[PDB]
């Protein structure tokens, strides 16, 4: 990167491509004054802004030092710029206290594409749209043309839209082979609707903007994860097979484990989210938010965990950073003063849907340490080797006080990372990194270090584009470009509402994609009695045993991808353009991915399909199940139920593993 | 109205209430730069704006002469303020050509209420919401919680919202007893969401803002209509009875007339909107847009008109300012170059839903006179005595050129008044003002002069709040506060879509309201074959005979109201606070109206009702059907089908008429 600058024009280049400019004709910064309106309803946020001032700044002074270039903008902003061959930082100082709106422009051209802004569930390429950065419920349906979405809006204010996500991040990657990060947890809105610039709206003057370039996307990801962090290797035991999501107490849950094993489905672990109890609401069968094992539903659980461990099976649980008001840990947290409070001193109670919970104040070090100790003592301490570490999106912005003294308009997006750090430190302090794994749906900048595994959050139980099976693929790709290289999904989705229920076909198509991911896990969903469950159908269990076997057979390859993610930040699920940078079509494809360097996966995301159109970049490919060879381009392969459109490179060093799969399970 | 002004502060008072202020702490004007996006689909407009600059102006010079005060605002705006005891005008000169966004603030307090912004169908009191000023299709359903609205959005982009209207106007009335008008036909957005100020956003620097006060709302309406215009009296023949909306050609239409008369329903006129032919689309039974009578459907129509005239019955038709591209008049207009054109020089063909029409360029004086002559020759010239003068909302903004050379962003809202003027001059030059009547659903500033009669446009055929019977009352109250004092509605509504079809009860509830309006007219609606028609049911025809007879019995009173409207601008349908200005509840009521000074009407707007709650202001009231006396407050009256909740003042000079009605048709 190179800086060019006079007394009234600043420029920054990446190669021969200008990416920053401030002149009178093309200002780089606008500042202004806004008054927001934020209305939360059960984790959904309706956010509007009333802007009374917005104006571009005048560059009134420039000072060049061998290390720093200083831009003075009247009495509003000072920008200190420092550059290397690969890194520019722009630190901002605010000289006018009135400003609470900050618009930053990046030079662009019509053909450029951008990726990221966190885990995006609808659009991988961000160009042409804008993306608010505000963690929240991602929406049920997420598509205003569907009945599920409309009913979700009408009854629950919960239909959402294309940009909602549990894990937004003020960071993007450009096809000019740089990434840009705005060091701020404020509300932001990344606007890619203009041909000649990207505009980044921030609801504070951000501390710094960071820009870093590389010669390849692989190296760009190495630089991204150097700055944000890298995940550990997953525990070796995850590759033993399926992690089965079952509920109902000792007899039912361990009964289904035995039934699962008896049908020759390989099991890595049993995940009982109700290990701490159940709570039934009008949404469905939920959990008792009090993070100690439930002695009536799962008596003697520590002893029982030792027993299944001796048979090669791990036990997985569930925690989240809230506590319901009738729980034992709530009573203790109240007595110790560890909840976020209102101005009058009452503990703030959040409505999660017919029950009310305190928000453990993770910005209070004593409360943070207390909750970390709850994980150590009552989850890790009874031998639980993994858990869902849920939520993080529900911090309200109305009359709530945090120990940090910062506005909830700033701490709201910070919360997922504070929650991630709490889990990470519990595991690290216990010496269990690499032995236990928790998985999170919410995140922010820093989840690259503090989250051991993402999952895609709640999908609807359907084949829709914006909230079904397909949206998992988009979420994997976007998250991976942010440096979160390990993700998975609920096999079969989660959300059943408004006559939308899971089918056998949906479960199996979901499973045949999951076997080409690091972590296979099922989920009964919110209404288990009226949604298909794999253990309800012998044919499904037979079919599932094959899919899980394929996962275990892939594991020597998958371990090298997880290792490569841990070593350099190359995600396990990669976009096609990560290894085919010259292929123009690879930049527009978001429903196929490279499973490592050596496999291409194009999951079937529609019902009643028997063949599937696949775009293959130019290379020597072999269809997994048939061995037929392909050299690149649009094709159509058979894709019956159980036969994922999956291809491997001919000269892959793992071709023997893939051939063993074909011989055993091909056509 | 008194001005206070020094070098650093301007103020304007109405009595002892400050209505305008400019100081550095409370600026009166912001200016800026925006880039709109106007997405048009079949008369529906999705409009968004991208504001890049907005900033308050600094008052840098004040010049007082004897009559004028000149406020200079840097190099941006000069405002010339001239006041009287009742009138203040602010003329704006634009000194910076870059400005295309103008925000004008009006001082307000929390208890103030505001009325107007044209004909509003959802909210009469505007306080607490914002109202875009852009004529368009008003929406089907207009309520995001209903199935009809949702489907209208999904299939037709046509659900609309609370603010959409055929007739917006940048004019409001305040409870400080002033009205304010912005002299512009640009897009505007009147924002009443803030306690301490109204803010009027205009997408140009407006020529002038006009403010005029008065001691009473009656006198305010006198001033409003002195400025905007007053309607003529309605022709005496309208009071002869019902205007029946029928279709199908000579045999069916005049057959239905005979049937109606045979059932002893008094008929003032037969309104055949298909006088010029039909066109069937997926929307339903529409019309052929070629404004000459259809010689195959209505052979020898001029002869038929003479025959029914000799029996005391008028004939009414239909025109609108567009021409379908397979018609005779389209061919002539195309030859003479009388259509609006695109940038590429071709005639712009607007899609109205499976057919395409030219827009007669009403800004071209030659085309204007031509279309006026079309009305004289082919409507008035064959003896038609009234007509629906429809549409006016569909001018596109994307790629169109007008003879005026003004932007379609300015002429779009202008079109309804140009079209009104076309009809007005045809009638006036024919010497028929007061003898023939046309009715319009679209309008703008000036419709007060150029439109002889409003109607509330298309309602859905239901009892919903935002698009059924009740929204007619809101439209009547709001239009009347703007000086359009004559209005009516389709008895039974118009729009049938998405499993919503007209019922008998709905038709009858609508008719029993309509008999307390100036003009009773039915309509077959868009899907006559699958919707209730009054002539389907003998009991309905017997009931309608009574309702129409009541309308004729009221005529001596109603005529004095229409004459009062023509002489002073007091609307026929008045808000309760127009005659009870001290009644606090009168300012919150929008589904009751005073029918002149001597009657209160509170229509049943819900199904399955046998009684109705009514608020009466403090006065001596007599329930029309029973004779029971009431003295003010909340009451409940019997309100069976046919017994509108209607009350008259005991001391009314017309009490003898009202007693005859009770004797003949009461309980
Ligand atoms: O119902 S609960 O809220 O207790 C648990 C759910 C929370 N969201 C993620 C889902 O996977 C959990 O089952
Ligand atoms: O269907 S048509 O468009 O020809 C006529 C309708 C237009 N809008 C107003 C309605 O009253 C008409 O029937």
């Amino acid at each position: 990167m190179q800086i060019k600058v006079n007394d009234n024009e600043f420029q920054l280049f990446v190669g021969e491509k200008r990416i920053l400019e401030h002149s009178k004709e093309r200002p780089m910064i606008y500042v202004g004054v806004g008054q927001e309106d934020v209305d939360m309803y059960r984790g959904n946020f309706k956010i509007t802004d009333y802007v009374t001032e917005r104006f571009p700044l005048k560059l009134t002074d420039v000072i060049q030092t061998a290390d720093t270039v200083r831009l003075c903008f009247e009495s509003y902003i000072i920008a200190k710029i420092k550059c290397d061959e690969n890194l520019c930082t722009i630190d901002f100082e605010q000289k006018d206290d009135r400003i609470n709106r900050f618009w930053f422009r990046v030079a662009a051209d019509k053909e450029e594409k951008c990726y990221g802004c966190g885990e995006q569930m609808s659009y991988f390429n961000l160009r042409g749209r804008n993306f608010p950065i505000w963690t929240s419920e991602p929406g049920v349906g997420r598509d205003k043309t569907t009945y599920v979405t409309w009913r979700s809006d009408v009854e629950n204010k919960a239909g959402g839209d294309y940009y909602n996500t549990n894990y937004p991040q003020p960071t993007f990657v450009s096809t000019n082979k740089y990434y840009l990060h705005v060091d701020s947890t404020a509300y932001a809105d990344f606007d890619f609707r203009n041909d000649s610039f990207h505009e980044l709206q921030i609801w504070e003057v951000p501390k710094q903007i960071r820009i870093e370039c590389a010669d390849t996307y692989l190296k760009l990801l190495e630089r991204i994860t150097t700055y944000f962090g890298r995940q550990p290797k997953l525990p070796d035991w995850v590759y033993n097979g399926l992690i089965i999501g079952v509920q109902g107490g000792n007899e039912r849950s361990f009964g289904l484990l035995d039934k699962t094993l008896d049908r020759n489905i390989k099991v890595a672990g049993i995940w009982c989210q109700d290990w701490c109890g159940k709570r039934v609401t009008s949404f469905g069968k939920r959990l008792q938010w009090d993070w100690k094992y439930h002695k009536e539903m799962y008596p003697d659980l520590p002893k029982k965990i030792k027993e299944i461990n001796a048979k090669g099976i791990k036990f997985l649980g569930y925690v989240n950073p809230y506590l319901v008001n009738d729980g034992e840990l709530y009573k203790e947290g109240k007595e110790k003063g560890y909840f976020a409070t209102k101005a009058d001193g009452s503990d703030y109670l959040v409505d999660f849907g017919e029950f009310y919970c305190g928000v453990v104040d993770l910005t209070n070090p004593e409360a943070f340490e207390w909750f970390k100790d709850i994980i150590k003592e009552y989850t890790l301490g009874i031998g639980i080797d993994g858990w869902m570490a849920d939520f993080g999106e529900y911090l309200p912005t109305d009359d709530i006080c945090l120990y940090s003294g910062k506005s909830p308009m700033i701490e709201h997006n910070h919360w997922p990372v504070l929650w991630a750090k709490c889990n990470y430190e519990a595991v690290k302090e216990s010496g269990k990194l690499g032995d236990v794994v928790y998985f999170m749906r919410a995140g922010g900048a820093g989840s690259q270090k503090y989250c051991t595994l993402l999952w895609a959050g709640d999908q609807s139980v359907d084949f829709t584009i914006h909230d079904g099976l397909a949206s998992v693929i988009c979420g994997a790709l976007s998250a991976g470009m942010m440096g979160c290289g390990l993700t998975h999904s609920d096999i079969g989705g989660y959300t059943s509402l408004f006559d939308n229920t899971r089918t056998k076909e949906l479960f199996l198509r979901w499973a045949e994609m999951a076997m080409f991911t690091p972590f296979m896990r099922t989920h009964e969903g919110n209404r288990p009695d009226t949604n298909f469950q794999y253990y309800d159908d012998e044919d499904t269990m037979e079919r599932l045993a094959r899919l899980v076997d394929v996962y275990t057979m892939l594991a020597p390859y998958t371990k090298t991808l997880v290792e490569e993610n841990a070593d350099s930040g190359h995600p396990v699920q990669r976009p096609l353009f990560m290894h085919y940078e010259s292929d123009a079509k690879a930049y527009d494809i978001q429903y196929e991915y490279l499973f490592g360097r050596d496999m291409l996966i194009a999951p079937v995301y529609e019902q009643d399909k028997h063949e599937w159109d696949v775009y293959l970049p130019q290379d020597e490919w072999v269809h997994l199940w048939t061995g037929e060879e392909y050299h690149g381009g649009e094709i159509t392969v058979s894709a019956e139920l159980g036969y994922t459109p999956a291809f491997y490179r001919k000269n892959s060093e793992f071709a023997d593993i893939f051939e063993e799969i074909r011989e055993k399970y091909g056509v």
